[PDB]
This record gives structure tokens, C-alpha cells and sequence, in this order.
DNA sequence: CGCGAACGGAACGTTCGCATAAGTGCGC
């Protein structure tokens, strides 16, 4: 019954990290290897975790702990972007079983980019249903090996541009308004303002 | 987006950070 679309980089220039997000996000004890820490946030709440692939990928990044160390590997740099995170607003009127349906869609739909997306829903049951979307900031190769953001100043995928940021907004309405038709409510959403 | 910082390899050529719209039923 509300629309709220979030876009945001993951970066470790500002002390942020991709194992303490995922476990913060999954409510689970993850270990980062570079660090030898172990970030456990398993006392926080989580109540649908999910790890969605693209087509040429290997089972081996449905793990939470493989895939953000994988990621980390590869953001070796001080100030590396490790991944981006994309929150939206759950109408609160679904049951926990249609908004996870349709939290998962959207997710789906950023995997066949295709990027890798650790789908994490909070708060069901709640007044703020909502769901966060930690993504991969490069690609898969033929030999499932991170692809390079960057050729000079020119990047690689077209993930990071105002068109495709206003199309995944616009995307996300389509994407909620079809669930809510679907399980039968004359309440619409709309990503525009003004 | 073009700039300089940050890589890998131990020069300086090359990949990157930077970050979009939108402000609630947010939230430290
Ligand atoms: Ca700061
Ligand atoms: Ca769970
Ligand atoms: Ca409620
Ligand atoms: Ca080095
Ligand atoms: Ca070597
Ligand atoms: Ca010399
Ligand atoms: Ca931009
Ligand atoms: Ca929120
Ligand atoms: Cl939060
Ligand atoms: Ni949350």
C-alpha cells in the first residue's frame, strides 16, 4: 500500500562489508576469511533468506559464506565497492506467503542480468514488510570467474546508469501492481512524485 | 561523467571510486 525503491553501493571505503551485510541481513554467522573475524548478527531478525543465480552459474554461490568471501577476493582494494544493495517496500496488506512470491519475482528479475542476488525479507507481519537485495557489482565468465567492472573509463555492464536505475523503479511498480491485482486489491502504487 | 587514487608488480599502464530517485509504513 506504499511505495519505497532504495538503490546504494556497499563500500568498504566507508567501512562497510559484503559478510557483515549478508549476515546482518540473513540473521546468520558468516566468516570472512581475509579478516579471520566471524560476523554473527544470528540474534537479529530474518524471516525469508534466498540466494538467486543467473543462468550460467554454479551451485557453489547459493552459499552465502562462499559467495561474499568470492566477492571480497575480488574487491581487494582499500576502498572497493564489494556489492549493491537495493531495499523496497512490501505492500502490508499481503500475507507472508504472497509477499515473499513476489519479493522473489523482482529478485529474479535482476538475476537474469544477471547478476547474483541474496535475497533477505524483514519484518513480515508488520507494519514495514520490506525486503533487501544485496547484488553483485560484476558478472560471471565462462570459467564462473567475476568479470571486471571497468575498461578504461567505460564499464562493462550497464548496471550502474540512470536509465537502468529508472527502469528497475519503474519495474518495481509494474512488478507490485500485477501482485496486487493478482490476489485482489484495488490498491495501485507509483513510483513517480510531484 | 572524466578526474586522480589505487592496484599489480615493483614502471607506469590500467582498473577503479564517485553514484542515479525517493524521503515512508525509515531510523542512530
Ligand atoms: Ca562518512
Ligand atoms: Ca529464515
Ligand atoms: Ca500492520
Ligand atoms: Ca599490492
Ligand atoms: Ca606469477
Ligand atoms: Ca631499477
Ligand atoms: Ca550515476
Ligand atoms: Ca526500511
Ligand atoms: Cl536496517
Ligand atoms: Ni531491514
Amino acid at each position: 500500500a506504499m511505495y519505497h525503491f532504495q538503490n546504494k553501493f556497499v563500500s568498504k571505503a566507508n567501512g562497510q562489508s559484503a559478510t557483515a551485510k549478508s549476515a546482518f541481513n540473513s540473521a546468520s554467522r558468516i566468516k570472512d576469511f581475509k579478516e579471520n573475524e566471524f560476523k554473527d548478527y544470528s540474534n537479529k531478525q530474518c524471516d525469508y533468506s534466498e540466494i538467486l543465480l543467473p543462468n550460467n552459474a554454479d551451485d557453489k554461490f547459493k552459499d552465502r559464506e562462499y559467495l561474499w568471501n568470492k566477492v571480497h577476493d575480488v574487491e581487494n582494494r582499500k576502498n572497493s565497492q564489494v556489492a549493491r544493495e537495493i531495499i523496497i517496500g512490501l505492500p502490508n496488506e499481503f500475507d507472508p506467503n504472497s509477499n515473499i512470491e513476489l519479493a522473489k519475482e523482482f529478485a529474479e528479475s535482476l538475476s537474469n542480468e544477471g547478476m547474483i542476488v541474496d535475497l533477505n525479507i524483514h519484518k513480515i507481519n508488520e507494519e514495514n514488510p520490506h525486503a533487501h537485495l544485496l547484488c553483485t557489482l560484476r558478472g560471471l565468465d565462462k570459467n564462473n570467474e567475476f568479470e571486471p567492472k571497468r575498461k578504461g573509463n567505460d564499464y562493462i555492464r550497464d548496471w550502474n546508469t540512470k536509465e537502468k536505475h529508472n527502469e528497475w523503479r519503474k519495474r518495481w511498480e509494474n512488478v507490485q501492481n500485477k501482485h496486487l491485482e493478482k490476489n485482489g486489491f484495488s490498491v495501485r502504487v507509483s513510483a513517480d512524485s510531484y
